[PDB]
């Protein structure tokens, strides 16, 4: 049994509710929050942009020097930095970009860095400014995460959706 209210059972692993992953995250504070990242670890908008603000920019000014020490992630990659105010940890997750013209087959590949972390609250990778079709996104978690998933969705409609047409 763990902190996580409200939410939704899809799947044995696979949780999900309509919320403000920041918001989620100051309540519980889990030991995972996962952000959806780019390769340059600039977080400026979407979720990255949001949890980052939560965090007065100190999330950004700890990725800097994680960029200036290692260089870009991969698509598909990832990197466990501080979750500062949010979270123990911050997994931060890079799924491809769609309106970058990214491949979409590297979203199994991103999902699968979820599996090394027993407990996660983590957004669909991929969707919003990303450009996937979020359901898409769900279906990929649900078919390559085998950890206890806690999915956030911002979006009252889409969430209402995903929950509609889930199989
Ligand atoms: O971009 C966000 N989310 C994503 C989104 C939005 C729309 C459609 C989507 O498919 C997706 C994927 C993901 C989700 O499902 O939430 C987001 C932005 C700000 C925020 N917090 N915030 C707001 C103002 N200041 C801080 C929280 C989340």
């Amino acid at each position: 049994v763990n902190s996580f209210s409200g939410y939704l059972k899809l799947t044995d692993n696979v949780y999900i509710k309509n919320a403000d992953i920041v918001e989620e995250a100051k309540k519980v504070k889990p030991t995972v929050v996962v952000n959806a990242a780019n390769v340059y670890l600039k977080h400026g908008g979407g979720v990255a942009g949001a949890l980052n603000k939560a965090t007065n920019n100190a999330m950004q000014v700890e990725s800097d020097d994680y960029i200036a020490t290692n260089g870009p992630l991969k698509v598909g990659g990832s990197c466990v930095l501080s979750g500062h105010n949010l979270a123990k940890h911050c997994l931060h997750v890079v799924g491809p970009n769609v309106n970058k013209g990214e491949d979409i087959q590297l979203l199994k590949s991103a999902y699968e860095n979820f599996n090394q972390h027993e407990v996660l609250l983590a957004p669909l990778l991929s969707a919003g400014i990303f450009g996937a079709d979020p359901i898409h996104s769900l279906r990929v978690c649900v078919d390559t995460v085998r950890t206890n998933v806690y999915l956030a969705v911002f979006d009252k409609n889409l969430y209402d959706k995903l929950v509609s047409s889930f199989l």
